[PDB]
């Protein structure tokens, strides 16, 4: 049966759905790992015991424990974020869409859920696979790995709690697919691993981590790179973070095996519940539980790692989105709110930049400041918020991806860069937002092709365009078609740093994306802190 | 006789000359002061002792000693400045053109020559004032100083040589302006003092001191204030430079009486061959021998006299021209030469960023490169030469009259501000140094209005409508006539900062000039540099 599928764990049974009035292959919730439970919660993750009988991959598994936002209820924008599936730390599976009939050995792609390190499930609406699967005739598999204090809590020098098991979590699916993809009729040597934010950085850890290279081909990396200043910590601030969350929760702090073992005798929600009592700094975009620089998954500091071309050499496709800050303005930072324009005083903004920039000392705020301001026209409402939404855009996700793509291109087979800047017609938040963090996947995805979600039909072409660059990335290495007369995207090279526009519009060739800001972000800045 | 005037020093025997058709009274070289030489060199100055007879002043007196700028022998666009007349230490002496027939008690207005505090003298043939004196019906004077080592050596401590002689030279001037000028028909009540360059920073400085105050009505400004970087020192660093003097000319340096004879027994050109090599770094813009803030002749320092109000409230004039830098870039900065475009690279730009701002650490250097460089055509030669004259303009004369103005406006009695950016018609100097320093002095002297120097109508305009402004602000405390049809130049207030162009267009009216790289040389760099 095409559904049934024979894999060196076990049997598998899938499931027939429906895609744009045809149908594929679906193995929904197959486990690649033990459930990381009881004396487990923090250990490395163990591969799952093989099992007798038919495994029913019908249905989608439990998403991981998480916290939950509840800022807007009942509001689609943030909701559609929120897991869709029952909360359980029984939550290592993975899910795969094949095409039917059955492919031999095709292209794979496995994608990697952002969410800060600190939320995300592989079963949103967002990430549904079959569409691209059946579009672009691809094996698409979505895998899960463990988020929060649950993922990592870091205390280096044990064995309990290392930290970075979420990263193992991903790596042991891209194992799993590495020796059964096969069956599903997926190419092992050619799978490509694609995320956005949390995910894209994730995607970039196992380019450079030595222990994840060999079990992917291929690389795209959406908002997100690994040297993000939110991606990592350093063992010492994972140590103090994990005891000061320990601390909360009232447990023994006379050593790490109390402090362990107390951890693990708490319910899910209780950790939740307290894991954002453990920032050092009153800040935005800055999360808890996130993976830390052990000398054993990262070998050195990644700027080290970077600088030496100590990763993986492939092709790698990347970009990011015109607004990635509005977001995190929205739901921390002073005079911004869903129902208004949100017009920033001089007040707010120099209060946003001290929650933007929580590392920086006077000095530093002033130089950011300094930066992002029109001092011809300095209480203009509007300049503010967008400078501000730029201030967080910049440091957070556009200036280290550009650091990233720049030094990685030095060592690397091929660079595609892009600027996704088209604001979707039904978006449900604010105009002021414009162009939001994440919501470039939905094109990628290719929820525009369903008449029923109201994209327009230049959306419509928008999603294959991109569903079709990527595709054709993973398939070659190379978004573009070889003979084809539509216009070419670009390599991006050292000397000329080339990247395109993504949206509705005649393609775009640009260079240097934002090079006058990542300047000041990735030279100068660092270098004002470090010698103030 | 018109010619011939009873002052309270003596008799005086002027000459008539012709102008524009016409002819005025001129009374060229009245003596204000006792020749400063022997003995006297580096001295305060003492009074013209009275003399029986009567004194000639019909010609031109000597020039000040002083360093010559022979860069471009016969090159008229450099030796306009030169001393056009023997040089002498005995050149105390005044100039006095006076309307025909002879005023009862017309508006006065004393020009005080620029210079870089090392040079400069009032015979030159763009400070004539017979143009404006017989245009505008005011009483023209024009003083001198001692500059250099001469005026300016300052061994604070000492009496025989303690600094800032050269203010003095020029408030004697004023003094004997205050006291005399009623025989001459000019209105003692009503004296208006202006400069350029050094001389405009002069005119801040009495302005600023208590002891000159009192000495005339109202002030003009032009590219020049006070709290320039390059316009004072301090008294360690003057008699550190006094020091390093002696050193060069082998001097006894055990005691300042040692080191003032060994000075005071060398010839004039002996001090002025090594004047030069006593800077502190190698830079562009910065003289040897200038005022010291010395706790008489300026009670505190600037800033703090800036920021209590402690100086002369009343109606000033004030502006700056578009490309100030320009020709200290020629003169001494990697990659400008006269007969070139001068294209920069990036490398003699970095060359001359740190030849402009000698004082910066690294962090500086960088913080100014940032500021000033198009990261997306750094290797633009022409964006590199602008950028560095940009820099040398503003660091030096924009940004800190930029200073002056604003704090300045606080506690004034009326502001009016202008940008000069009307490149002459006729200039020898190269295309790309565009409105050089200085260059607006001749439509203030009104040169244009003599046809054989060749500039067109409209530049015969503009002359007439500046000599009318500063002619009227001189008057009336406001460059504007009553019950003029023309257009107003508005006045700089804390709020609105309003300032005119001043071209052959039709008047235009701006605000906050240069406020972007100003708030950088104002508030944040000196911030940068004292933290690092």
């Amino acid at each position: 049966s095409e559904l049934l599928v024979n894999t060196k764990s076990g049997k598998v049974m899938g499931t027939r759905v429906p895609v744009l009035s045809s149908h594929i292959s679906a193995f929904l919730g197959i486990p690649f790992a033990e459930p990381p439970v009881g004396n487990m919660r923090f250990r490395r993750p163990e591969p799952k015991k093989p099992w007798s009988g038919v495994w029913n991959a019908s249905t989608y598994p439990n998403n991981c424990q998480q916290y939950v936002d509840e800022q807007f209820p009942g509001f689609s924008g943030s909701e559609m974020w929120n897991p869709n599936r029952e909360m359980s730390e029984d939550c290592l599976y993975l899910n795969i869409w094949v095409p039917s009939p059955r492919p031999k050995s095709t292209t794979v792609m496995v994608w990697i859920y952002g969410g800060g390190f600190y939320s995300g499930s592989s079963t949103l609406d967002v990430y549904n696979g079959k569409y691209l699967a059946y579009t672009e005739e691809v094996v698409l598999v979505s895998l899960s790995y463990r988020v929060g204090a649950f993922g990592f809590l870091a205390l280096h020098g044990s064995q309990e709690a290392p930290g970075n098991v979420g990263l193992l979590d991903q790596r042991m699916a891209l194992q799993w697919v590495h020796d059964n993809i096969q069956f599903f009729g997926g190419d092992p040597k050619t799978v490509t691993i694609f995320g956005e934010s949390a995910g894209g950085a994730s995607v970039g850890m196992h380019i450079l981590s030595p222990g994840s290279r060999d079990l992917f081909r291929r690389a795209i990396l959406q908002s997100g790179s690994p040297n993000c200043p939110w991606a990592s910590v350093s063992v010492a601030e994972g140590r103090r973070r994990a005891v000061e969350l320990g601390r909360n929760l009232n447990c023994n702090l006379n050593s790490d095996e109390e402090l362990i073992h107390c951890l693990r005798e708490k319910k899910p929600q209780e950790l939740i519940d307290v894991e954002w009592n453990v920032l050092p700094f009153d800040s935005i975009f800055r999360f808890s539980f996130v993976p830390v620089i052990d000398g054993e998954f990262f070998p050195t500091s990644l700027e080290s790692m970077l600088n030496s071309g100590n990763f993986k050499k492939t092709q790698i496709l990347l970009g990011v989105n015109k607004d990635e800050g509005s977001f995190f303005l929205l739901y921390g930072a002073p005079g911004f709110s869903k129902d208004s324009e949100s017009k920033i005083s001089r007040e707010d903004f120099m209060s946003g930049v001290k929650l933007s920039v929580p590392h920086a000392n006077d000095l530093g705020l002033d130089a950011v400041t300094l930066q992002y301001t029109d001092w011809m026209d300095d209480n203009n409402g509007i300049k503010n918020r967008d400078g501000l939404d730029d201030i967080v855009g910049d440091h957070n996700v556009i200036c280290p991806l550009m650091h990233f793509v720049n030094k990685y291109t030095k060592f690397g087979n091929g660079t595609y860069l892009y600027f996704f800047n088209h604001r979707a017609s039904n978006l449900v938040w604010p105009e002021w937002m414009g162009v939001i963090h994440g919501y470039e996947i939905e094109f990628v995805f290719g929820l525009p092709l369903v008449k029923e979600l109201n994209y327009t039909a230049e959306e419509e072409a928008l999603s294959r365009r991109i569903m079709h660059y990527w595709a054709t990335f993973a398939k070659t290495g190379n978004p573009n078609e070889p003979h084809s007369q539509e216009s070419k995207w670009p390599l991006f090279t050292t000397k000329e740093q080339k990247f395109i526009d993504l949206n509705t519009e005649p393609m775009k060739v640009h260079q240097r994306l934002r090079v006058q800001m990542c300047v000041f972000w990735n030279q100068f800045l660092p270098k004002l802190l470090n010698a103030t």
